[PDB]
């Protein structure tokens, strides 16, 4: 199927990286328009022309959990797996604070604790607001230092809950560097 998670993949935290995200949720992202449509076919490096059009981060929202393309593209790259610098890249961006939040959220969901803390952290500086859809359906306004601080100090993240950082350097593919 072309919901499975690519071959090449490695795991995180122990497991397949989509299985992060709730199995419900994962079939409601599967059935949805925007799943079929827009993440169809979705490779690493197209994986940005998508998070350059997102207009706020969240979850799920209604009494069928609709998926906000935020989190849809959140498990597409869960699926795909990018290599780390697009991930750092979104992170560094300026111009896009959505597609900075959406590399933040995915180096929190598959990053070492110091890759968080290198990459992360220097996001508190950051205090531009935006918007975030909560379960109701409503936008409501926060600051993006704020959604960085969930990140780092929250159990739960966009209905995710955030895996357990690990304090050891460990890496997870033998060709990955070691700052």
């Amino acid at each position: 199927m072309a919901n499975r998670t690519v071959k090449d993949a490695h795991s995180i935290h122990g497991t397949n990286p989509q299985y992060l995200v709730e199995k419900i949720i994962r079939t409601r992202i599967y059935e949805s328009k925007y799943w079929k449509e827009e993440c169809f076919g979705l490779t690493a490096e197209l994986v940005v022309d998508k998070a350059m059009e997102l207009r706020f981060v969240g979850g799920v929202y209604g009494g069928n959990i609709k998926p906000t393309p935020f989190l849809c593209l959140t498990l597409k790259m869960l699926q795909i797996q990018p290599e780390k610098d697009i991930i750092v890249e979104f992170i560094k961006n300026e111009d896009f604070k959505y597609v900075r939040m959406l590399g933040a959220l995915y180096m929190r969901l598959t990053g070492t604790a110091i890759d968080c803390y290198k990459y992360l952290e220097p996001l508190y500086n950051d205090y531009r607001k935006i918007k975030s859809q909560n379960r109701n359906g409503e936008f409501e306004l926060m600051h993006v230092d704020e959604f960085i601080d969930e990140l780092l100090h929250s159990e739960r993240v966009c209905d995710i809950i955030l895996p357990r950082l690990q304090k050891r350097y460990v890496l997870e593919e033998a060709e990955q560097l070691e700052p």
